[PDB]
């Protein structure tokens, strides 16, 4: 029976174990290029036969929303990657590469020209939410442009671009960005999707760009070098059992149409407990709510699937025994945890994490200076 510890064919890769670098934005790329800062990081956290996810990577130059994340769209984006690819390889690591469009949850100072963001819509994110920008400052996200539909299709041509200039890098594979209300999600939540052509009203619809970069980057790869992120659960759905779902059925069908499947989907979900990790006592509700639905969407998708999201090491642990989940990323715990796997199989305590470094741009400070366990001398 599998463990979290345990051995996994992801499809074209062998994986020594189920513990997953969740994507991480981390604002170390200095003018979006790629460094030796990236390369350490990725490297402290490799292991052999461990999955890997890069932070958000840039497919264009309107796909920005955080200051000096990297880009894959250049050829000295694509140089700077293959030093971060090639360190992770040596430490027998898998890596992909997530590529990240944010729409509308952007700001002038991003764009290029100062430009509108692009999104599925007009409206704006409330002004209950708000941006970090390049001065350290918080500001106000504006009113988007909605994309014409040969305008969509000119989106789908980054991603596919994107994708080959991974490959050029050496990285395994791809993952599509389509969780958190970034673009891609734009379009699927029918919360923001409010078009009234052939890109909005129905689930089909409202599901046709997602897809359109899943069957554009699959041509452009191989199948088995792509995997996807979703989240379902200012970005929500009226129904998103039925999203999740819809999504669920279109993939399935893409690859029982191409004949392979996918590397995975990547879900993640929400938690109610106060710190965001874990399980609230026995008796919330909503949370119960959540569980049923990831085990709904995984026994719905057929391949491997990936969940994240206040996963715990117990909670890990559980959801790879009972079959919820294929492989479990964390997020968080690897920002202060170099050696979170190690940390995981030996039950040791972890490190907190600084959110106040989260983002800030130092290459040593919040960023590569996480102490891993002392190993000593041998
Ligand atoms: C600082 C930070 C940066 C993140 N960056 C990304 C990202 O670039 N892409 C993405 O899909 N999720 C991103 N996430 C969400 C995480 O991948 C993860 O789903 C989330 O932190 C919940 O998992 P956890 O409880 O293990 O932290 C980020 C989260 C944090 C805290
Ligand atoms: O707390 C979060 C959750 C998701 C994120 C994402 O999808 C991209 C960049 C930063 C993020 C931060």
């Amino acid at each position: 029976k599998p463990t979290l510890f345990s051995a996994y064919k992801m499809g074209k890769f062998n994986l020594s174990h189920r513990v997953v670098l969740a994507p991480l934005t981390r604002c170390r790329a200095i003018n979006a290029i790629p460094n030796e800062a990236l390369v350490e990081y990725y490297r402290q956290r490799s292991t052999a036969g461990g999955f890997l996810i890069t932070e958000g990577t840039m497919i264009s130059p309107s796909s920005a929303g955080f200051p000096h994340v990297p880009g894959i769209f250049t050829k000295e984006q694509v140089e700077g990657w293959k030093k971060v690819v090639d360190a992770a390889h040596k430490e027998g690591a898998v890596i992909f590469c997530q590529l990240w469009h944010v729409g509308r949850a952007s700001h002038q100072v991003y764009q290029p020209g100062g430009a509108a963001p692009i999104s599925s819509t007009s409206k704006p994110i409330s002004k209950k939410w708000e941006i970090l920008l390049p001065d350290a400052t918080y500001g106000t996200y504006p009113e988007p442009r909605p994309l014409a539909a040969n305008e969509i299709l000119e989106v789908v041509e980054d991603y596919r671009v994107a994708a080959i200039n991974a490959i050029e890098a050496g990285f395994d594979g791809i993952e599509i960005h389509g969780a958190h209300g970034y673009l891609l999600d734009q379009f699927m939540k029918d919360g923001i999707n409010d078009r009234t052509d052939e890109y909005g009203g129905s689930l089909e619809n409202r599901c046709k760009f997602i897809l359109q970069v899943v069957q554009a980057v699959s041509a452009a790869i191989g199948t088995d070098r792509v995997g996807i992120r979703i989240s379902p659960a200012d970005a929500m759905d009226s129904d998103p059992r039925s999203l999740g779902l819809a999504v669920i059925e279109r993939l399935n069908k893409l690859q029982f149409k191409l004949g392979s499947r996918l590397a995975y989907l990547h879900v993640t979900q929400p938690r109610y407990t106060a710190d965001g990790h874990g399980q609230t006592e026995a008796g919330n509700g909503s949370e119960e709510e959540v569980a049923q639905l990831m085990k709904t969407w995984r026994g719905a998708y057929v391949g491997t699937f990936i969940c994240c999201g206040g996963y715990t090491r117990e909670l890990g642990l559980q959801a790879v025994a009972q079959g919820d989940a294929d492989l479990v990323a964390f997020g968080r715990y690897f920002v202060s945890n170099p050696d979170l796997v190690l940390r995981l199989k030996l039950n040791a305590p972890l490190n907190r994490y600084d959110r106040a470094t989260f983002y800030t741009h130092d290459p040593v400070v919040g960023y590569t200076d996480y102490p891993s366990l002392d190993k000593g001398s041998l």
